[PDB]
């Protein structure tokens, strides 16, 4: 389980920084509209 | 540290939801 635990962690902290990621493309897009 | 980790994957679910709704509101503003 902590095994299992830690991947989780790690899976949900990648997809954070995918939808920062988006965020930031978005912000950009907002700023030239 | 069962129950840390526990904690961290809740936190790090709650920022998701958070940036998941950020997103589909940013991309309805700009037309997506």
């Amino acid at each position: 389980r902590m095994k299992q635990l830690e991947d989780k962690v790690e899976e949900l902290l990648k997809k954070n920084y995918h939808l920062e990621n988006e965020v930031a493309r978005l912000k950009k897009l907002v700023g030239e509209r």
